[PDB]
This record gives structure tokens, sequence and C-alpha cells, in this order.
């Protein structure tokens, strides 16, 4: 109690970041443009805000999480006025360009606003595998620390000043789940055709991606000095390997475009004369627009 | 000692394994095309063969690893006779069809042979991170497994008499690394481009990749169900934060391929009609040749 939230959006992630400051003790508010979607919640302890403006209205601490940014300068333009002694924290999925205009505009309307971003699915919220980052005015996190910790304590993670910083590394930090997420379903594909089970195959695939982290360590610096020692594998090893997943796919007659993608940004690497770095040289194909 | 181990193919990985053998105090018999890459090993105790055939002679284990499948058989075809009461142990990196003409190429000669596939780098061998996949029949890896565990003991695993499974789960654990590289690649290229350090964005990248593998264990049953449930995330949601991304990597500067190629298999989930379910689905495009 004595701390009053209001969840601006009620999608997934809305719903969960609701739901732990209602469970929390924080007496939440909630609003979506489906009110249907504010059923649970409201039936389950949470007030539920006829309008924005309710909303807005009930709370010092305004949460927002909606589809896109777009959708975050539609719902709060018409409040400009209202956002007085008030601080915004808005999880809402964009980039970095998308997390500055928005501050300018809070800047302007002399309004508190924190540019926040959940790196996971809903499900990890309140729990240890939640991770929170937040950009913006160290005073106004550290008066909602212990509120905004009701989401993960230990996961909750204070950036810095610049507001894109929250976004950027929320999308640095996607193409990672991305990777391992396609890589893992090229390798289910795979296995597949000899009547493995996904299953069976995630337990070795989970050991794999958990060690390849000692690489990801090992590379980190090599990016930072530009020199990219071979002491592991040549890129030509790279791309021989890479040729044989290519090959492997077409073979048993699942999608080689990942790999064939794959094996094309080695092709640029070699080219670069890299055939004898470390696979860390392909830090400059990524830096090629 | 007491168990001689002959390893044909001293490149980087044929080194580590070697060295591995030598250090278990294994009587070490090493080959290579070019002498010089063997100087090391001899001055630390391991014995030169100057021919492919006296090696085959040293020792009763032979471990090959060379660069492809393709001197597997310019070395092995011209000793068919000389490989009565051996061991070949193949680690070699190859297609899992290659894994079975060159099993049964074996069995035509009548030499056990063991199709293995070492995953990770080199420098993992003989540490509790080695992993090492076996293949073919279970009493030669059973009669070897004290031998091939100086390599590794909580990595030896046997597969079974499918040849080629190793060479499969080796293709399929080998998308995984690209992935989880070339995703942490593109994040520190982004992040990059804000003076982030890539030593300051591994650890946290590593935080991700660890937690993850909570998404892949969520997913590996729904590959094997075929129902694709959205209980964390749509394709939809996929679908936006892709595009975010690439628009972020154009913005920046950087490479927004990989992003662009991210959202094409997630736009032809959606054309398929998995919209409204889990990333789960996409394991149907990447069944699609």
């Amino acid at each position: 109690a004595q701390a009053p939230v209001s969840v601006i959006g009620l999608g997934l992630m809305g719903q969960a970041l609701a739901a732990a400051f209602l469970k929390a003790g924080h007496p939440t508010t909630v609003w979506n443009r489906r009110a249907a979607k504010a059923d649970q919640l409201v039936s389950e302890g949470a007030t539920r805000a006829g309008s924005v403006a309710d909303a807005i209205a009930a709370s010092p601490l305004v949460v927002l999480c909606v589809s896109d940014y777009g959708a975050v300068r539609e719902l709060l333009d018409p409040l400009a006025g209202s956002l007085k002694g008030k601080v915004v924290v808005n999880y809402t999925t964009g980039t970095s360009t998308q997390a500055r205009e928005t501050a300018e505009w809070a800047a302007g309307v002399e309004t508190t606003y924190l540019d926040g971003a959940i790196m996971g699915p809903p499900p990890w919220l309140a729990t240890d595998r939640a991770i929170l980052l937040y950009s913006g005015p160290k005073a106004a996190f550290e008066e909602h620390e212990a509120t905004l910790r009701a989401l993960g304590a230990a996961g909750t993670t204070y950036l810095d000043t610049d507001h894109g910083l929250s976004a950027l590394y929320d999308m640095s930090l996607l193409g990672i789940m991305w990777g391992v997420l396609n890589g893992f379903l090229q390798g289910a594909a795979l296995l597949g055709t000899a009547k493995v089970k996904a299953t069976t195959f995630a337990p070795l695939a989970n050991t794999l991606i958990n060690l390849i982290t000692e690489r990801v360590t090992a590379y980190a610096p090599q990016i930072d000095e530009g020199k990219y020692p071979a002491g592991d594998a040549t890129m030509t090893v790279h791309q021989d390997a890479m040729e044989h997943l290519a090959e492997e796919s077409e073979t048993l007659g699942i999608s080689a475009e990942m790999p064939r993608f794959f094996k094309a940004l080695a092709d640029r690497a070699v080219a670069d004369g890299h055939a004898d770095s470390g696979y860390a040289a392909m830090i400059e194909q990524f830096r090629k627009p």
C-alpha cells in the first residue's frame, strides 16, 4: 500500500505488469483500449480506470506498455498538462531514436519520464529470470525503486540518463534471442528427419548454449582491441563447416536458407582478408551498413 | 599408458586431441601431411610417424581428424588390409551422409569404425566443458571408452549404431553456435555505436543466453506436438520487434541483413496463418526446402 501505480496498456506484458504490482500490495489501476482485457485483473482486486485520464489521475506512477511508440504518443499527447508531478515509465518496445524523442516531448511538458525495457517473456516477470533496464533521471528511478523492484528485484538495473539506452539494449539482446531460437529450430528441423524429438535435442542444445557463453566472453575483448586471433578455429574452418551444414540441410530436405546466410557472411569475412582470423573478425561484417 | 593411440591430422583440433592423449599418459603417435605442425607435440613426448602406415601400425586405436571426409578417403582407402585388429575413430566434420558412406566402406574392409563429433573449440578438450559424441558399434565404444575419456569424461557420449547420427547432431549444434555468436556480434555492433565496449555487454548477453534456454525448453514439446500456443508472445509481437531491430540497425548505420532476414522468416510464418501462434511455429519455416 501507500504506493499506487497505474498500468496503461493491458496486453500480455501489460497484464503481467499489473499482476506483479497487485500481488506486491500496490493499489493498481489498469486501463486498456478493449475494456474486456482488464476484467481478470479487476476481479482480482485491480481498479479499472474508465479512461486514460482516470488511470493517469489514480497514481503518481504511470506505467506504459503498448504495441508501438506511435500508440505511446497518441495516449500521452492529449494529457501533456495532466502529467505534473508524476513519473512515466514506458516499457513499450521501440528504437533508441523513438525513446529519445518521447523524452524530448516529456522534457517539454515538464514531466519525469523513464524508458524501460523488459527482456524476456511475461512469465519471467516477478521471478528470478526477470530483467528490466531503465534509462533517464536517476533520481526518479530511486524514488520508485521499491515499487519498480516488485517486477523483479535482482533483475532491475538502472542504465543511465540517455533515454535511448534502454531501447538500444533491448534491441541488442533481442538479436541474441532470435539467433538462439532460430539456431535451435534449424537444429531441431534436422534431427527430426531422423525421427529425433525436439525434446530429446533440447537438453543437448541447452548444454551447448550455456557453454558458448565462454566463447562469447572470449571474443568480446577481441572485438574491442580489433585483433582477431584464431585460437579456436580460423574463418576458413567456420566457412567449411557452414558449407557442410548448408549441404546437410538441402540433402535432408529442410530449409538451408539460414546456413546459406551464415556462409555468405563468412564469405565476406574471408573476402576482407580474414580467412585465418577467429570468428571475432565477423564484427566487421555486422558493422557494414 | 598401456593404451597406445594414433592421431592422424594435426591441425588445431587434431593437435588438441593428441595433446589430451599425451597428457593422460597415452603413448601417442602423431602424423600430419605437413611435418612441422607436429614438432611442438614431439618435444612434449609424442612420437612422430613418418607415414600414415607407421601411424596405423603404431597403435590399435587410430583417431582421425582431417580437413574433410575427402581426405579421410584419401588416407584410409589405401589401408584396407592394414586395418585389421584396429579401431578407427573419425572426428572429422561432415554430413550425416558422408559419415555413413565412410561407415559402410569400413564394414567392407572389416574394420571397426566410430564416427565422432567434437562440439566446441579445441581448448575445451580434456576439461569439464568438452562435448564428444560417438556413433557406431557400442562394443567398440565401450572397449575404448577410458582412452576416449582423456578428451573429456563428462562429454564422452555414445549416440547409437547409426554412424551419421554424430554428424547430424554435430550439424544441428553448429547452427546454434553461429546463431548465438552472430546475435552477439549484431548486438555488439549496435551497442558499439553508443560507445558500449563489447566486454561490458558480454556478461549481460551471457545472462540472456542462459535465460533463453528456458524458452528453448518450453518450445521443445510444442515442436513435437505440432501445436504452437502463444502464451508468451504471438508471431505478431515477434514480427513487430524484428522490424524495430531492423529499423534500429539501419538508423545506426550498421547491418540490417540479419534482422531483415529474421523478419522474412517471421513474415513467412504469418503468411502461413501463424500470426497468433508462438515462436515454436517457425519450425515449419525451417522444414521448407
